[PDB]
C-alpha cells in the first residue's frame, strides 16, 4: 500500500539556456546569462598566484572588456562593460539571452534546500537537490571547473536563484554565495584557511520526511504516544539535533493537517527513532533519519507541483 | 581529504522541449513529441472501465485522429495519423518538433541506471535517477497522470530514451515500457492482479560505489586482502546479492585503474563488508551498501 517518494530536483531546462562559460586569461569558470549581463565568479579574474591575496579591486580595474571570452554555445557574446557586486562580476554583454525566465535573486535560510545545475565550460553535467546546512555549507558534487554552477528553486511561474558555487573545504562540502555576491557563511573567495564549523541535524525536515513516509504508507515507526516542545528538545540536544521552535511547528502544519498527525505525536515518534534506533528497518528506503526535504519539498511532492 | 558524490540526474532541458500532454475523452497522460511523432501510453484510449479488460485493438478502431487532442503548451498539435506498436500509441501530427534532440531508443539491462523526468499534464515535476531493477521495476516517485513520462540518458548531446512509465504496483514500485511499447519485466497494462516479484542487490553496482568512496577520500573500509571470483560469489549468494561474472569485472575496469585497486582485492572490502557490516559508520553518507550507480555513473561523476 506505500508510494514512492525520492530526492527530486527541479526540471533545470530554464537554468540551462542561461548557462555560459567565461574564459579569462587561462581560467575558464561557468556564467549565468540573464537578459544583457553575465553574472559569475569574481575570481575568474585572478591566477593562482592572485588567489593567495586577490585585491580584487586593483585586479579588475586592470582588466580590460576585451580580457573576457564569453561563449553561449558556440556563439561569443562581447563584454561592453564589467564591474564587481561583493563577490560576483557583471558582465554587460551586447545582445540579450532571448531564453530569460522570469527570475529573481533571492538568499535562503539554513534548512532550505535547492536544485545546483552543475556545469563545466558554461555545459550542464547534472542535476541534485541540496540543503543549506546549519554550517553555511552544502553537501554537494562539485570538481574544479565547476565555480559559477547555480542553485534554485522554481516558485510558481519563477526561477529564483539562490546559490552560486565558489569553493570545496577540506571536507568536502561545499560554499559559495547568493547571486549577489554575498557568502553563506564566514567564508571568503581567497585561498586562505577556512573550515567547515560543525554541523547539527535539520530536525523540522527529519519530522517532515517521517510525514511523507506516513503520506505514502511507510508508517511502521509511528507510536501512540505524544510528547512536549520543551521535552523532546531536551533529547534533540542529545542527538545533535536543532532545537525545534514554534515557527517549525507551524511549517508543519499543512502535514499535519493531510495526516492527521499532531507534529508533537510525530516528535514522540522521532524521539523513540532516536532513543531506540530504527530495528533493522527502513523508512522511505533508508536506514537512517533524511534531513535534506523541507515541508514544502514534501507538499510540492506528493502534489504533482508542475512547472 | 574527502570530496562529494552524488546521485545526480542528467539536466532535463532536451526531453523537457519534446513533453506534450494527450488527450482522448476524459483520459488524459504524457507524450513525447519527437520529430513528427507523438509516443504515449496506449492506454490513453481506455476509460477506467476499458482499463479492466482491454481490447486495444478494438478500442483503437473505434477511435478518429480528431478523437486525440494533443497539446504542446497550449498550442494544439494536429493528429494526421495514429498506430499502434505493442503498448505505445504512435500518433502522427501535423508539425515536426523544432526542438527534436539528436535521440535513440534503447532497451536498458537490469542494473542501469537512467534519469526520469516525472511529468503531469505535458509539464515538468521533477527530475531524479533510477536503476533498473533486477526484477524490472523501479522505485520512483509518480503519481496518477504520471503515465507516459520518461527515463533517458544523455550521452554528449544524444539522448536515449530508455522507459515509458505505465503502473504503480502496490508495493509502490513502478513498471514500465521501453519506446517500442515492450515491457519490462512480466507486466501487461490492464487494471488486472500483478506484483513485484523477488529482487536481489546488484553487486557490480555495489562494488562501483566502493570505487567512487575510495577514489572521493571515504575509504575507511578498504583491507588488504584479495579473493577469488568464486568464493566472492559464494559469500555474496548468501546476501542476496546477483553472481559477479567476468563480464562484470571488465566493467569495473576504469575504476580499478584510476585507483590501482584491483577489482577482485575490492571484492574482499565487500566480502568484509557483509560479514561484518558498517558498525554505526557510513560510506559517502550511507548506512546500507547502495546498488543504484553504475561503473559509468561514478567516471561519469568524477571526470
Amino acid at each position: 500500500g506505500s508510494s514512492g517518494f525520492r530526492k527530486m530536483a527541479f526540471p533545470s531546462g530554464k537554468v540551462e539556456g542561461c548557462m555560459v562559460q567565461v574564459t579569462c586569461g587561462t581560467t575558464t569558470l561557468n556564467g549565468l546569462w540573464l537578459d544583457d549581463v553575465v553574472y559569475c565568479p569574481r575570481h575568474v579574474i585572478c591566477t593562482s598566484e592572485d588567489m593567495l591575496n586577490p585585491n580584487y579591486e586593483d585586479l579588475l580595474i586592470r582588466k580590460s572588456n576585451h580580457n573576457f571570452l564569453v561563449q553561449a554555445g558556440n556563439v561569443q557574446l562581447r563584454v561592453i562593460g564589467h564591474s564587481m557586486q561583493n563577490c560576483v562580476l557583471k558582465l554587460k554583454v551586447d545582445t540579450a539571452n532571448p531564453k530569460t525566465p522570469k527570475y529573481k535573486f533571492v538568499r535562503i535560510q539554513p534548512g532550505q534546500t535547492f536544485s545546483v545545475l552543475a556545469c563545466y565550460n558554461g555545459s550542464p553535467s547534472g542535476v541534485y537537490q541540496c540543503a543549506m546546512r546549519p554550517n553555511f555549507t552544502i553537501k554537494g558534487s562539485f570538481l574544479n571547473g565547476s565555480c559559477g554552477s547555480v542553485g534554485f528553486n522554481i516558485d510558481y511561474d519563477c526561477v529564483s536563484f539562490c546559490y552560486m558555487h565558489h569553493m570545496e573545504l577540506p571536507t568536502g562540502v561545499h560554499a559559495g554565495t547568493d547571486l549577489e555576491g554575498n557568502f553563506y557563511g564566514p567564508f571568503v573567495d581567497r585561498q586562505t584557511a577556512q573550515a567547515a564549523g560543525t554541523d547539527t541535524t535539520i530536525t523540522v525536515n527529519v519530522l517532515a520526511w517521517l510525514y511523507a513516509a506516513v503520506i505514502n504508507g511507510d508508517r511502521w515507526f509511528l507510536n501512540r504516544f505524544t510528547t512536549t516542545l520543551n521535552d523532546f528538545n531536551l533529547v534533540a540536544m542529545k542527538y545533535n539535533y536543532e532545537p525545534l521552535t514554534q515557527d517549525h511547528v507551524d511549517i508543519l502544519g499543512p502535514l499535519s493537517a493531510q495526516t492527521g498527525i499532531a507534529v508533537l505525536d510525530m516528535c514522540a515518534s522521532l524521539k523513540e527513532l532516536l532513543q531506540n534506533g530504527m530495528n533493522g528497518r527502513t523508512i522511505l528506503g533508508s536506514a537512517l533519519l533524511e534531513d535534506e526535504f523541507t515541508p514544502f519539498d514534501v507538499v510540492r511532492q506528493c502534489s504533482g507541483v508542475t512547472f
